[PDB]
């Protein structure tokens, strides 16, 4: 493969590493051939959780069809589809080494991911990735994201200063973040990590949300506000650029995005 | 601390992340206040190995005096000084939480670090850093380097193409690297990692060197050639820039170096 170029920046228009030395994953920062080898040598298995409750079962067909074309191709994958309507889950044909399980349901997502992430039947699974369903894959989402703990830059806020971030601002909430604190604003629609780090994150967020509930407060952006509090205090080991959570109808195709990899499906 | 700036590159003149997403550590890529907190929360202890055999015991006084001013200040440190002359080890006054042990000696370094890294008295030690003694610290060398496995870009080769790297080129040597392979040329004077990853690296290099010896071959740059073979196949999780291993008499103070942190002491 090509030799890296010590004296040539991978990017001149964006930040590619956080101040705590976690890579920020953009196109042009990684050679997927090297990463795919490293992760295949460990026979890595990726679990993907996705919730499709009530009308949102309609989003599953395109979500799964496009995941098969773009998500972790060549690696072992297990989809876990959480739904109140198991018969509505479309029968999509999967590539080899890929499986799908339907978990009937029934704070919902963090509580349910926490309970599920503690089950022994995940012994085989190495990483969990937790995403919204009202989305489609348009380009590669692969093992470059995998790491002990990651969050994703929210596509509306990546250029914002921290006072503009919509963190929970009331001190009476467990999700509270002061106006002079905060590294980034992370989207609740795409986070993940090793099974252990996802257990810890979802347990912390669910236990925080139960405290707030006992106290009669609901954080401003619900589990996303608790996710931001958690990732402020437990800094992620990679941060995904907005390539990985984009809304093209809202935000177009800016010059800093070389690829739109996982994008919102327009809805009401 | 200051908010990171998503739309401003940490560096426009150099590569700050490798193609396998390991940070390349330069000045301006890290906020040491954040890292120091993360590592103090784990009560991290760093061991430093250094060999001073025959005339090279003369380099210990400045090496230790300057390590006390610049190496891992505020963290727990244990120096392990390997020498054939324990009485020649200078009695340098250490800061709090820092200790020094003298190990009398007697392939020497990788064999001796391998044996030593397997001893139970390292139970307390979290990372090992392995350096040459003919050096002095001139500026901060701290927990920004710590990671499971690191190597350091050799200051003569960081701008070179891989065919110019002085890898072992004879296929009959265990250190052999083909002309079209290689990411960087690493210096044998500064590598390290977690205790486990240093055990693995020094065992592999020592076992490789014993194979070559049985076969009547000595690799071109001895343990440095085996270190490069190892780090080609087991890629480091951080790479230190030449800030961390510099020769100012040879190479001056180029524009791409913002700090000269650990530098060669001129010798015969
Ligand atoms: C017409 C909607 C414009 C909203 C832009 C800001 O996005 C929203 O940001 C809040 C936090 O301030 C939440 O993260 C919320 O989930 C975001 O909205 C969703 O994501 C954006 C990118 C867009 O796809 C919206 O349609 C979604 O509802
Ligand atoms: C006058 C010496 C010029 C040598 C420059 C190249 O450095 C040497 O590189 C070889 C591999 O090609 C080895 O890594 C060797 O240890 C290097 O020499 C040492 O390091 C350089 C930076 C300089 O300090 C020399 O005086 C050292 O002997
Ligand atoms: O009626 C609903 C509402 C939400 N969701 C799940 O919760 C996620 C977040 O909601 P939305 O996607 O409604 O939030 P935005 O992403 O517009 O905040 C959805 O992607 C689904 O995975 C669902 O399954 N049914
Ligand atoms: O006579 C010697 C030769 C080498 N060394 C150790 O081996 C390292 C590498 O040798 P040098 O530093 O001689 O190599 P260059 O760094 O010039 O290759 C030295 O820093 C010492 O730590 C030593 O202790 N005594
Ligand atoms: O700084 C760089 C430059 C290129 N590449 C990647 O290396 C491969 C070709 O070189 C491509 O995948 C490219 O994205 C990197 O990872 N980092
Ligand atoms: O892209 C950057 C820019 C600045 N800093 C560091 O953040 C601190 C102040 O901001 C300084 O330590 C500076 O080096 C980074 O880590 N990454
Ligand atoms: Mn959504
Ligand atoms: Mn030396």
């Amino acid at each position: 493969y090509p030799q890296p170029k010590v004296l040539t920046p991978s990017r001149k228009d964006v930040l590619v590493v956080t101040p705590w030395l976690a890579p920020i994953v953009w196109e042009g920062t990684f050679n997927i051939d090297i990463l795919n080898e490293q992760f295949r040598l460990q026979n890595t298995t990726i679990g993907l959780t996705v919730f499709a409750i009530k009308k949102y079962v309609a989003f599953l067909k395109l979500f799964l069809e496009t995941a098969e074309k773009h998500f972790m191709v060549g690696h072992r994958v297990h989809y876990y589809v959480f739904t109140d309507q198991p018969a509505a889950v479309p029968r999509v044909t999967l590539g080899t080494g890929r499986q799908l399980s339907v978990l009937e349901v029934g704070m919902r997502r963090m509580e349910m991911i926490s309970d599920f992430s503690e089950r022994r039947f995940l012994s085989e699974v190495d990483y969990l990735v937790c995403v919204d369903v009202d989305m489609e894959f348009r380009d590669h989402v692969g093992v470059e994201i995998l790491t002990p703990l990651f969050g994703t830059l929210h596509p509306s806020f990546y250029g914002s200063s921290r006072e503009a971030f919509t963190y929970e601002r009331r001190p009476q909430s467990q999700a509270y973040i002061p106006k002079d604190e905060g590294d980034f604003y992370y989207m609740g629609a795409f986070f993940g990590g090793s099974v252990q780090e996802v257990q810890r994150l979802t347990r912390a967020c669910h236990q925080a949300m139960m405290v707030d509930q006992a106290n009669g407060i609901e954080a401003v952006w619900h589990d996303e506000s608790h996710l931001n509090k958690y990732l402020l205090r437990h800094k992620p080991t990679k941060v995904l650029s907005p390539e990985y959570l984009w809304d093209q109808q809202l935000l177009g195709w800016p010059a800093v995005l070389r690829k739109l990899r996982f994008t919102a499906v327009p809805k009401n």
